[PDB]
């Protein structure tokens, strides 16, 4: 149901016109400076699936709060399905920048034999083409239309692809230290202290933008609900357009390409 406040509902429209217009402002002219190797493939497809994901959320949220709206149970669940399928592509596609860069260092000899445009342009083919087939899947507290039963199994989903990132970067960070003793002591604390200052902020701004709004989502299922957790999920809802803005801040700056190409035009 629809009750957070009178009083609350006036600065929502002011933060989603701030945090709603550079998200688009950003994640177009990054797509504005791709170039194209097959790694580059996949920071695309999630700079596509925030400019999608950021239209129909501050298009749904802005109408369900403030100022209001009825729907049907076809016409609603139409909108649904237009932010559970752009926050699950967004998702899938951190899962293949983090396997990726676990078989270049995990096997590095092999990462231009292996990996290669055959098999790197079918991939992302086979991510939206799941994720719009458990979003188009209601075939059939907080949720109007929607049953219990769901919603342990989208959680079930998007929990353990989480458990598949917070260790395909704590294995980067354990063979780049073993390796950093002997090229640098016997060879000739380098190598690993330049990727122990970016790869932590990767893993500190993903905990904090998946955990609390993950938690909440939990508490229906896992117990009693209330009235007063009705009133902070508009505003742990919000984080998924802070998660929209930093993710070209992180992925598209810390490079040397994408960083050079840019300033010659
Ligand atoms: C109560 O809903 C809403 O009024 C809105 C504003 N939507 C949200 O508030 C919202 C906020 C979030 C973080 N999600 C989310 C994201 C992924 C998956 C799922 C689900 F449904 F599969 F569990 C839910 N939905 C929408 C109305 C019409 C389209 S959206």
């Amino acid at each position: 149901f629809m009750v957070l406040n009178p009083s609350q509902q006036l600065a929502i429209a002011v933060l989603s016109l701030t945090l709603g217009t550079f998200t688009v402002l950003e994640n177009l002219l990054v797509l504005c400076v791709i170039r194209c190797r097959p790694s580059y493939h996949f920071i695309g497809s999630l700079a596509v699936a925030d400019l999608l994901g950021s239209v129909i959320f501050v298009y749904s949220f802005i109408d369900f709060h403030v100022f209001h709206r009825k729907d049907s149970r076809n016409v609603f669940l139409f909108k649904l399905g237009g932010v559970t399928a752009s926050f699950t592509a967004s998702v899938g596609s951190l899962f293949l920048t983090a396997i990726d860069r676990y078989i270049s260092i995990h096997r590095p000899l092999a990462y231009k034999r292996i990996v290669t445009r055959p098999k790197a342009v079918v991939a992302f083919c086979l991510m939206w083409t799941i994720a719009i087939v458990i979003a188009v899947l209601p075939l059939l507290d907080i949720f109007p239309h929607i049953d219990e039963t769901y919603l342990m199994f989208w959680i079930g989903v998007t929990s353990v692809l989480l458990l598949f990132i917070v260790y395909a970067y704590m294995y980067i960070l354990w063979k780049a230290h073993s390796h950093a003793v002997r090229m640098i002591q016997r060879g000739t604390a380098r190598m690993d202290i330049r990727l122990a200052k970016t790869l932590v902020l990767i893993l500190v701004v993903l905990i904090i933008c998946w955990g609390p709004l993950l938690a909440i989502m939990v508490y229906d299922v896992f117990g009693k609900m209330n009235k007063l957790i009705k009133t902070v999920f508009a505003f742990c809802s919000m984080l998924c357009l802070l998660n929209s803005t930093v993710n070209p801040i992180i992925y598209a700056l810390r490079s040397k390409d994408l960083r050079h190409a840019f300033r010659s035009m």
